[PDB]
Parts: structure tokens; sequence; C-alpha cells
């Protein structure tokens, strides 16, 4: 019990900020993922032994798309970790436990297509799981990977708090259906500004921490300019690759996905800051205050793209 995991010293200070990138060295993401786990929840949180196999487990079950990919779920899961320093007393030990191994699980199995694409298709799994399709997958890779022989990194809870923590990750990976989050949030703001936000109030803190999903999902658009930028790409490789399979489907892709129309992006790009980031880390910042960094990268992003557009780079 007594093996710290550490790590050079500038990945040992980048990692506490929230626009820290994980780098392309692979074999060290595991290794970075249980340091924040140590730091945030303990060293006696999980079975190193088991941790590790389940850790492994999950990377296997992530698929070699573009961008839904073992490095997004580490991406996510360092997110959750900086939300979680920054706001140390705010959340329990089985949130914490809980909530970095549901960023880390959120997409595993990942095609690389959307809901409405399966919908489209008919994919078995749109006929099991009528919303929030892709989501209820992920939660049920989750728990398969849990039930194999030694990866039960649970197993040292009580009967309810392990209940507990089960039901944390379900709703957990369910809150990053991003045709979720439009609503969650409409709430959350009306909750803060007639001043109902309630901490106490279980329901209230299902809704805050699936706006922390939603925050850590979309984390690519908080990093400095040259990830987001080079991070874009991997997202529009696999809408394009989406909008191809419309087409094989006779159907006309959204110009989001279709790869035709390419010059669209930086305006699509700011559309989405204006309508999807930009609010949800707003909100974000109202609810948790030191979160304001993923706010003022974000808007200092939306301000690159509109470069972009003016023909500035
Ligand atoms: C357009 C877009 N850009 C993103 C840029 C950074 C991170 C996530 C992003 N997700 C996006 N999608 C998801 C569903 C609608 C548009
Ligand atoms: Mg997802
Ligand atoms: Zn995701």
């Amino acid at each position: 019990g007594l093996m710290q995991f550490t790590l050079p010293v500038r990945l040992c200070k980048e990692i506490e900020l929230f626009h820290f990138d994980i780098g392309p060295f692979e074999n060290m993401w595991p290794g970075i993922f249980v340091y924040m786990v140590h730091r945030s929840c303990g060293t006696s949180c999980f079975e190193l032994e088991k941790l590790c196999r389940f850790i492994m487990s999950v990377k296997k079950n992530y698929r070699r798309v573009p961008y839904h990919n073992w490095k997004h779920a580490v991406t996510v899961a360092h997110c959750m970790y900086a939300i979680l320093q920054n706001n140390h007393t705010l959340f329990t030990d089985l949130e914490r436990k809980g909530l970095l191994i549901a960023c880390l699980c959120h997409d595993l199995d990942h095609r690389g297509f959307s809901n409405s694409y399966l919908q489209k298709f008919d994919h078995p799994l749109a006929a099991l799981y009528s919303t929030s399709t892709m989501e209820q997958h992920h939660f049920s890779q989750t728990v398969s990977i849990l039930q194999l022989e030694g990866h039960n990194i649970f197993s040292t809870l009580s009967s309810s708090e392990y209940e507990q923590v089960l039901e944390i990750i379900r709703k957990a990976i369910i809150a990053t259906d991003l045709a979720l989050y439009f609503g969650n949030r409409k709430q959350l703001e009306e909750m803060y500004q007639t001043g109902s936000l309630n901490l106490n109030n279980q329901s209230h803190r299902d809704r805050v921490i699936g706006l922390m999903m939603t925050a850590c999902d979309l984390c690519s658009v908080t990093k400095l300019w040259p990830v987001t930028k080079l991070t874009a790409n991997d997202i529009y490789a696999e809408f394009w690759a989406e909008g191809d399979e419309m087409k094989k489907l006779g159907i006309q892709p959204i110009p989001m996905m279709d790869r035709d129309k390419k010059d669209e992006v930086p305006q699509g790009q700011l559309g989405f800051y204006n309508a999807v980031a930009i609010p949800c880390y707003t909100t974000l910042t109202q609810i948790l205050p030191p979160t304001e960094p993923l706010l003022k990268a974000c808007r200092d992003n939306l301000s690159q793209w509109e470069k972009v557009i003016r023909g500035e780079e």
C-alpha cells in the first residue's frame, strides 16, 4: 500500500491545470489515470492489482476510431479530476470514486457514429435502447467489465454503497447524451437564478453531476488553441465518415457531416461554442466558481475560431 505513482516534474505540475494535454505516449495514460485516482480519492480507494486490470480491460474495449477512443476516455477523466480537485469539500467519497471511473468508461465500445445514424441504419442497439442508445450501451459495457473475475474494483463497498456508486455511474454516463444536456442546463439555470439550487437535494446533485459530465466530455474546446484545433480534425473525421454512411443509406447528411462542405466548419464551430460550450461552462462556473478557467479557455477558443473566419488563420 506504500507504492505511489509519480510523474515527471512537468506532468506533476501541468496535470493539476484544467488545460492539461495527456500527450502522445499511450503507454503513460493508465499511470496518469491511476495517479489522478490516488490524489483525488486515496491510495486505499481501489486494490491496485484490480484497478490496473480494470483499466486495461476498459482500454481494450475502446476502438481505433479517430476521436471516440481511449485517448478521449482519459482526457475526459482528467477534466473531471481537475473539477474534483478545485472543489475539494463539495463531493462525497463515493462520488469521487464513481465519477473518475464513469468518465473513463463513458464512451466504451464507441463505433464513431451518432445515436441518429444507429436509428437510420436500424442498428440492433436502436431496438434495444430507444433513447440515449450508445450511452445505455456504454453503461452496459461498464457493468460487463466490472463483472469479469478479478475486475470488481468496488468489491470492498457495502451492498448499498455499491448500489449507490453504480447509480452515480449510470446517471453520469446517460448525462453524456448531449440531447439531454439542453434541458438539464436550462433547469440548473432556473434553479440557480431563483435561488432554489440545493446541493443536499439528491435530484439537484444529479443535475449538477450531469452538467460536469457535459463539461468534461466537451473539454477539447477548453485546451490551448493548437490542441483544440488539432482535436477538431479527429472530431470532424468521424462526422464526415458518418455523413458518408448517411449518403450510402440514400440520405443527404446535415452539412456538419458532409465532407463536401468543409468550408462551413469555422461557422459550425461558432454556433456550437455559442449554443453548447459557452452556456455549459457559464452555468458550470455559476454553480462551481473554481471551474471558471474552463469558461475562460472556451471563450479564448471562440475568439480563435472568429479569427479563422476573418481569414487571419
Ligand atoms: C460540432 C462539435 N464540435 C465539437 C468540438 C469540440 C468538442 C466536442 C464537439 N462536439 C461537436 N458536436 C457534438 C454533437 C453536435 C456537434
Ligand atoms: Mg458519448
Ligand atoms: Zn465522450
